[PDB]
């Protein structure tokens, strides 16, 4: 009954709870009742999308489309108003887990989430390696997401008045307060400018404790840019990103800057191990290093894409430990090399060098259970109390480290043909 | 058999080198079990869920050592219209406010009209390095494979490995003695890389005939380019190369998207040119079609290590109408790497996705013309995602 | 002395008498207070001489200090070759000292290559590389492609209907068509395949053609716009926005020629013996490879290089270019060079080289090449002008000459780096 | 006449006569019987023509065509300037043309700015873009960054040794070692920032100074010798691999110089009248704006350019060079630079036009700009050698005049590209 159906609706201690699926989409099918009006009249958040999938069902081609797609029993308190809008179900990524991965004197059981045919088992015969070669050892160099808007000023000279004014000593740290002013980690590092006319692309880098940092390096972004009007009131504020940052899109900047983390990798392996597990030799394999990860990916013309296939292991570490899997366009830049060692030049060095590891262990993905796990797996969910950014630091080097072992197995299964 | 044995009994055997299971869901479940032993925090897998998902169609095709799987929330932005259908795209993302703004966008291109779309070349690729004894050898390869009658015979080489290999125009260089070869090739609906290596294999093995001194190197020498940034795919095309448009009314850029047509073009030339420009941007021309590219993608079975490549794009506003206050917008996505058969699109749960589109696996009347869909649905996706965040920045 | 303004006028309007009646200071009074602006100068002067001479004067007066070009020299030059072809505006010419680095044995001939600079050393460094390189039997290089291009932009009302004109340009009758049009402007243009960019309604279109010797830019944008004109025919809502639209790409860097090529394509190479590496590159081969790994490739990578895996090609390039009459503004994309160096031979202990260089921009007529102190040093190396019996063969020689010149100034270079002094 | 071999030798060993004593003929006599290397020339022969004379008698006769040096001048310049400085084994000089292209107003003064070229119609085409700036009211130019560089490759034992050594490098007081070093070994050493790079094992290292008004190549790179020098006191296990790794980086094209700069960074920019877009330059300024950011913007995009959001800054950028004694090789990341053009005023009809370019490698002092010729092109622009009371002065005057007179290039170019033809 479709005029029952509102009483019940609009009695405050009564609710949508009293009422069925059909007789929801009765009102809404008869325009008694708006579809954007059930996001905010129906409680619970399992049946929000129980009725949107089937509202959404009578629309399609198809109206069984949605029949294997999972909705039931997921938290969705987590990602209402957080993580994801207009939800319709869920999406399983199957998890392997490639380890252990020995990496600074401590193993790693590394989980990776995708659905390419051998890619944990390639990258878990890399791990193999590398821990009958001793271990791998690695160093974050440096530590800064960043967001880079532009303004606009009048004229060219103004532009060049304000980068000026920047790079003194005063200027910066009037800029420094506001910016820090907004949250507990946001410390401006040195600010990077660029004019293109009467354009200035400003490059504001900080650390973000164990977060990502995208959100509170925005903040910190606009109250520093806030009272940069004060001092130079004709400027124009364009866009809050002007594609200097540079946030998932290829950029030379991040590769020589870096973004995030920038991290070193490296390991040596005997020559012995090179051939039992990885079945051929040093030698093909620095071959097959430099005339694929250099020259190959320089005749293709490549900037940062110095590497087999870095973005795989990237990019399956994201989705398990609840990253932005779309900042593996920045997050998988790595060069790999390889050169001979020890003795006789038969030993295997390895190093990947990944710039910009854009990366947290709090926040947006991280929030959610499952996530929280794979991060667990790791010893690095959420913050770390004692050390500010060290649960991001230790899993950034986890993903240089197994990007690294992805390397080594890729690298010889190609050397080895 | 292992029915009548405890899951710690099975894991003693293991645990000792002395050593399948008949029912796949308890083979993650002594897998875990396994693995839980090694961590510090074993409770930490307990929230990791594994129960009654389907691995069999996991098991030997797209992952190894499975202990579970990782919820993806779903959201669902549309309709969108295009080509003047109409698609409920599902995105897969953890992004908060991603498919509503991504929403908008479509809300702005409905309202223009519609967009509009063209699939302007087709073709999955695969870069091999060879090496000659010189410089002068691998000139003499290069020579010959662009003769007519050299390309012919690597093609039926190539043709012969499988039903959609048809191999195009092949693209060479030179560095000193080594050469790089780009094969070319449609793969049916597939994303198409497994059949074009396979081509690839037997193609380079016809050449070492013509040429015996040659050395395979690697059957991916870096040329393909595959999921690392490379000038090459921006500029010759990788899997598929699209095109979109719409003009979006200015009435509708104001009420919709809460700005106008005038600070749309100033944004997009300043941001998305410029900016991209002093950035040092090969194909990074977007505000950020990597997070619709992404999001399609592990919604609907791709491989998402593919969107370095995929998220490639110069988005284009210009002033439009009589009164030239309508917008103008235009994505170009020149390596849209995609496939609507294979990979993880063998999964029921991507399927679902696929089927909401209408482009779930093969064309049986023209091979290649659902992952051609799915293109073009990407590219639109993309548009109404560049439309909104435009706009949210603008304004 | 100078006589009034109207009177020179009536003799600058005679025919049997012109401006060699006039004084300079006559001329110059005309000039300044307008009746004749200053570039017609050239086409009313007696002698080119003069006229720069009268200019300069000009020039003088305008000047901070008027003495300023007292030691740019102007007399005696041969102007003629270069008035209305090569320069306006001419005040004199600059002498760029030219050195000669060879024998460069390159293909089982020899070389003496002339190189116009003022770096010190940079003659006798790539000397020294031509010696390391005929000791150890000589360079061996092919020419890998060859056709200058142009890269116009079009446009069309709609994305879909540039969609269109590409897949048109893409069969096989339509680009037929245009390959006709192409072709009827000169003798030399043969259109090759097509390379299109789409970026919305906008159309980048990549004409490629040999030239014969010349470096062809003139004569392929004439190609061009016949070609552009056919295509409208067939399209006419399309609108020709520039006859360049940055897709060609001439004197920018762009992947695209590193990629495509453009003008000519070459590769060169040399294994040096072990010995020689020793004595004459006071270096060894181990040594070599090192540097050259994690300079020119790891090094070029980090710095974030398309096209500029090498040591300094462009130092000989420009060099060669000045002294050539070559257009030495198409250094930014000539340069463009990969070096690579490996072991070698029985021992391991040999260095194979090899610089590879997609987009060397060259010719032997026209341009700067007219002139003849230029074609002076084209013909030290045998590729003066057009080749009758095979057109296009010097250039294609000068740009083997330009990739083994390079080659032998990475090996010497390299070798002084890697010897860090010693 | 000609006398015996052994003779001729005893008259070149004799110390109060020499090879002046001999003749043409018997000098080459002796080359061709191997006494005298042919290199050695120049250290026996007394004057410098007389060298430059012979070594063209000996190369005519081992080229194929040996007339072929007929038309190449050799006979009145000052080789004096150049031997042991400039060039070795000169067979002569290379007359370039010069045009003027004036008068380039520029930061309320005008300048008349000499291009050495052979290209048809360059001059007259910059000339016109001139006119448009003057007739616009002006350009005017800021130099944003000043600094040369150079970026040797080190390598230490592990990946973990040359982190440790960026961190070193990263403190004040590793840094203030190395600073000392470098200052120490020349007046206008003034050490920068230090900017580097690791990969693996490999660590890149830009150091960045002012050089006075030279271009600094040597300058700093004897100051760079001497740093790594310091560095290795404190990291023994380090080797320097190369005093260039190519991170700095010279005569190739490179992201990290369009975006950190290198020698002088600088901005350049004039408003143009609709009225003076159309009288002097035929064309519009919509025109113009389509032209610009459809070639210059979006063409350099999908050709995949890194800096080359341009139409021909190369163009004068080599012109000027040539003219003034640069190192014209450097043309390769001294022609970067972005054009930027807007409509301005009330119905968007005058033409905002801007170039910035981030590294423009330039000197008055040292290299070519040691020889008259050269000399004479940049007193033409106020800005030769040295200024001494404002050191650098002249270099970032004459970096800006290349800017300002790129923007005239642009501004031609593009509005002949606008019309047609
Ligand atoms: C990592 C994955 C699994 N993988 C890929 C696909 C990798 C792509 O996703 C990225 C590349 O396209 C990037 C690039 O190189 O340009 C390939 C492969 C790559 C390019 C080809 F043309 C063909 C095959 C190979 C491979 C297999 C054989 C011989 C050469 C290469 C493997 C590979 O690593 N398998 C493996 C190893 C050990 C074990 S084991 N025995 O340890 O379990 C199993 C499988
Ligand atoms: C699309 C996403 C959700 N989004 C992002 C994050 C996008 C990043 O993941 C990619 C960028 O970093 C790439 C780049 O531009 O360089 C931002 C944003 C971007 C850069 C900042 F510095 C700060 C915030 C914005 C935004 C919000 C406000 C004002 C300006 C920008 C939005 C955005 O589109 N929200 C939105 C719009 C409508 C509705 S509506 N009204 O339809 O529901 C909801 C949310
Ligand atoms: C060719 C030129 C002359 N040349 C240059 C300057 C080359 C620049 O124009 C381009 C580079 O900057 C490009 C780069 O590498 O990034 C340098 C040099 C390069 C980078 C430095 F940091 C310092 C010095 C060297 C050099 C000398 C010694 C030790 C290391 C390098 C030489 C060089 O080749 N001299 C030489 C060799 C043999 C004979 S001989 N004995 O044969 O006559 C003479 C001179
Ligand atoms: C500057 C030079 C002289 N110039 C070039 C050649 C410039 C090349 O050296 C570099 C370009 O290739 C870079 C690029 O755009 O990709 C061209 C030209 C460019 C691309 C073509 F396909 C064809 C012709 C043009 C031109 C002529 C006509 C119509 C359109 C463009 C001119 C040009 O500036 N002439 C002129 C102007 C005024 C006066 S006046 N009347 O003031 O004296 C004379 C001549």
């Amino acid at each position: 009954p479709n005029e029952e159906c509102l009483q019940i609706l609009g009695n405050a201690e009564k609710g949508a709870k009293f009422l069925s699926d059909a007789e929801i989409i009765q009102l809404v099918n008869a325009k008694h009742i708006p579809a954007y009006k059930l996001e905010t009249l129906i409680e619970t958040h399992e049946r929000g999308v129980s009725i949107r999938r089937q509202l959404l069902s009578k629309k399609l081609s198809e109206p069984s489309s949605l029949q294997y797609l999972p909705y039931r029993d997921y938290n969705y308190s987590l990602v209402m108003g957080a993580c994801c809008e207009n939800v319709i179900g869920y999406m399983p990524i199957p998890v392997g887990v490639a380890g252990p991965l020995c990496l600074d004197e401590k193993e790693f059981q590394v989980p990776m989430a995708t659905t390419e045919g051998c890619l944990v088992a390639s990258t878990n015969r890399g791990c193999r390696a590398i821990g009958l070669g001793g271990g791998a050892s690695s160093r974050v160099l440096a530590d800064g997401m960043t967001r880079g808007p532009v303004v606009r000023l009048p004229r060219a000279c103004d532009s060049a008045e304000v980068k000026a004014w920047l790079e003194t000593s005063e200027g910066f740290a009037v800029i420094k307060e506001a910016f820090d002013s907004t949250s507990r980690f946001a410390r401006l590092q040195k600010l990077h400018t660029s004019i293109a006319g009467r354009n200035l692309y400003i490059r504001f880098q900080s650390r973000s404790g164990d977060a990502m940092g995208m959100n509170m390096i925005s903040k910190g972004t606009e109250k520093a840019l806030s009272k940069l009007h004060e001092y130079f009131p004709e400027m124009q504020i364009l866009a809050v990103s002007g594609n200097y940052c540079t946030d998932k899109k290829p950029a030379a900047i991040n590769w020589i800057e870096g973004r995030g983390k920038s991290v070193v990798c490296e390991a040596v392996i005997p020559a012995k191990v090179v051939r039992e597990v990885l079945k051929t030799t040093t030698e093909a394999m620095i071959e097959v290093n430099i005339n694929k990860n250099l020259v190959g990916s320089a005749m293709a013309g490549s900037i940062g894409g110095y590497n087999a296939h870095a973005a795989n292991i990237v990019t399956a570490i994201y989705i398990a430990c609840g990253q932005d899997a779309a900042q593996n366009v920045g997050s998988s830049n790595c060069i790999t090399l390889m050169e001979a060692s020890g003795p006789t030049n038969e030993d295997l060095y390895i190093s990947c060098t990944m710039p910009s590891i854009e990366i947290g262990t709090v926040g947006g993905g991280t929030n959610l259970l499952p996530q929280q796990a794979c991060l667990q797996m790791l010893g690095v969910q959420g913050a770390c109390k004692d050390n500010p950014g060290e649960n991001a630091r230790q899993l950034a080097r986890i993903v240089c480290g197994t990007v690294m072992a992805g390397e080594l197995s890729l690298m010889a299964a190609l050397a080895a043909g």
